[PDB]
């Protein structure tokens, strides 16, 4: 049944504009978000509410396992244009606890189109084998893989010529990874944090064009 969400909506918006009766009028004038969330579609994990944002604060990609990969367009249009368009200050690459994408990589099954998907995951897994292993649960596993993930997703966004660019010309952008937990509603910085050229390695380093 639909019509509860298109009831939810009217109120919403209604009480609302009771409360402010311009708020929408003056927010549709111009887009100007200073972040960018980059995060995994499970419906657990809702940008805007986690972090206390309004509508017109947070400008979202969400995706299975907040996976960003360099020949993906549809991640990479958002990042360019949260950074070359609307000139966000931060990128928030935000993964979660008990994600069903990473686990699905830690794991043998064939779930179809979403295999390619979680490759670079599941290279991931296998890259810190030795570490996992001397983890005793499956739910451990997953967890720190989770972990892994958002850092491995924090180098990925840096190495775009979209940041690197950004940078080259003096505009000021962080990266950020941090993870939440269903289990408690916590938001938590897994400091790796990345604010300029200087903190790339070198192999991934791109001159300015
Ligand atoms: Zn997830």
């Amino acid at each position: 049944d639909l019509q509860q969400l298109f009831e939810n909506n009217v109120r919403w918006a209604e009480a609302i504009k009771q409360e402010d009766p311009d708020f929408f009028a003056k927010l549709a004038r111009q887009q100007t978000p200073e972040y960018l969330w980059i995060g995994c579609s499970d419906a657990r994990v809702p940008a805007n509410e986690i972090v206390g944002m309004l509508p017109g604060d947070l400008f979202v990609h969400r995706n299975v396992a907040n996976v960003v990969l360099h020949t993906d367009l549809n991640c990479l249009s958002v990042i360019q244009f949260a950074v070359d368009v609307l000139k966000v200050k931060h990128i928030l690459v935000t993964g979660h606890y008990g994600c069903g994408g990473v686990r699905a990589s830690l794991h043998n099954d064939q779930l179809g189109l979403i295999d390619g998907w979680l490759r670079s995951i599941r290279d991931l897994a296998y890259e810190y084998r030795e570490h996992l292993e001397q983890l005793p649960t499956e739910e451990e596993r997953v967890d720190r893989l989770c972990e892994l993930n958002v850092i491995q997703q924090v180098a990925n966004v840096s190495h775009t010529s979209i940041v690197q660019n950004a940078w080259h010309r003096g505009q000021s952008l962080s990266v950020h990874g941090c993870i939440y937990g269903i289990k408690d509603g916590l938001w938590k910085n897994l400091n790796v944090t990345v604010s300029g050229l200087d903190q790339l390695p070198p192999q991934y380093r791109l001159s300015p064009l």
